[PDB]
C-alpha cells in the first residue's frame, strides 16, 4: 500500500474494528471526488485502498465515520467524523499513512509520509 | 458565549492569532444555512459567535481557516482546512468550547461541554 | 497567574475537576524542592500558583494527580499521575499554561507560552 | 514482541528516528525499577523490549527522550520527555503498544492492548 488508514480507540486501548473510511480526491471542477473506501480489520487498518498507479499528485480527504462506530458501543459521541485532508505526492511517489486517535469528545489525525 | 472556538499552534506553543472561522446551521431541507463567523483574536479565542436565543438546538459545522495565520508566519505553503459536525443543546443549552490544535502533519480538536 | 494548569476529560468532554496538582522547581543541589500546589475548579483551572516575583527562571516539574476527579465518578481503578518538566523564563518572563486531556488509554498534553 | 513502542513527529510527518527509551517496572520498595531501554528504528518502532516471560504483571512507566531528539534537530522544545505509566497484564498475558505523537509544545500518548 502506498496509502493506509490505521484507527485506535482511546477508551477501550483498542484498535478501531470495523470502522468505515471514505477517501475523496480533489477534482478539477474543484469538488470532492470518490476515491476509495473501506471498514477497517480486527488490526485497526485499512490496506488496499489504491495502487501507486492510481494513487497520483493531489489533494486527499480522508473522512473516517466515528459516530457510527461510537453509537454501535453505546456511546453518543461529539463528531460525525474524523477527518484530514493531505497533499500528495508533490515530490513524486510515497508510503502514506493515515494514522487516527479517538474518543468520544476528541480526536487526533496525523498523516505519516514514508520514502522506501 | 454559548459557542467559543480556541486555536493553538502546536510548533510554536502560541495561540493562533486571526484564523477564520465559520458557523453554519443545517435547515429543514438539509442545506447548510450561515450562522456565524469571526476571527480569532491575539489569544486565539473567538467569542461572541452567538446567543443563547439564537444558539437553538440542531445540527452545526465549524470551519476553521489557517491561512492568514500561516502566511504571517511567513509559512505560505501549508494551511488548513479543518471542519467538526456536531449536535448542539439536544438535552437543554450547553456552552460548547471546540479546541483546535495545528502542527504540519497533525491537527487534533477537542470539545468541551458545559452547563451553567 | 504567570502559571496555569488546565485539564480535561476527553470521554465526557468535561472539565476535571478537583485535580490534585503540585509544582516543584529543581535546586542549586539538583533536588526538587517544592513550589506550588493546588486543586483545579469548576471550570478544569487552576490558578493562583505564583506571582510573578517568585515565577524565577528555571526547571519546574508540573504533577497532575487525577484520583478524585475518576473516585466521584464512580470509576476508582482507573487514575493518573502524570508530569511534565519544562524550562520556564530563560528568555524573560512568559505566562504559561499546561494543558492535559484525559482518557482511560490515553493522555495528550500541551503548552503554551505568550508574553504580556 | 509483548511490548513494542512506536514514535512519530508531527513536524515532519515521519516516524521519529533513534529516539531513547527508558522502560521502567515499579518494584516492592515502591520505586522505578529499570526494565528495558533502546532506540526507535527507521520506522519509529522499538521492538525486543522484552520477552513475554519477562513481562509479568505490574506498574510500567515509558520514558521518551524527546528534548534531545528535537535538539538533533535544531528545536528548542518545551518537554524533556513523554511519559506514560500503565498497568500490565492485569488478566494475564497481552501484546502492549505505546504509540507516541511528538511536537515541540505539545504529545500524546496511547497504549493499545491487543489479545491475540
Ligand atoms: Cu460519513
Ligand atoms: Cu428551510
Ligand atoms: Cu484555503
Ligand atoms: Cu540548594
Ligand atoms: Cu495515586
Ligand atoms: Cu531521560
Amino acid at each position: 500500500c502506498p496509502l493506509m488508514v490505521k484507527v485506535l480507540d482511546a477508551v477501550r486501548g483498542s484498535p478501531a474494528i470495523n470502522v468505515a473510511v471514505h477517501v475523496f480526491r480533489k477534482a478539477a471542477d474543484d469538488t470532492w471526488e470518490p476515491f476509495a473506501s473501506g471498514k477497517t480489520s480486527e488490526s485497526g487498518e485499512l490496506h488496499g485502498l489504491t495502487t501507486e498507479e492510481e494513487f497520483v499528485e493531489g489533494i486527499y480527504k480522508v473522512e473516517i465515520d466515528t459516530k457510527s462506530y461510537w453509537k454501535a458501543l453505546g456511546i453518543s459521541p461529539f463528531h460525525e467524523h474524523a477527518e484530514v485532508v493531505f497533499t500528495a505526492n508533490d515530490s513524486g511517489p510515497r508510503r502514506y499513512t493515515i494514522a487516527a486517535l479517538l474518543s468520544p469528545y476528541s480526536y487526533s489525525t496525523t498523516a505519516v509520509v514514508t520514502n522506501p
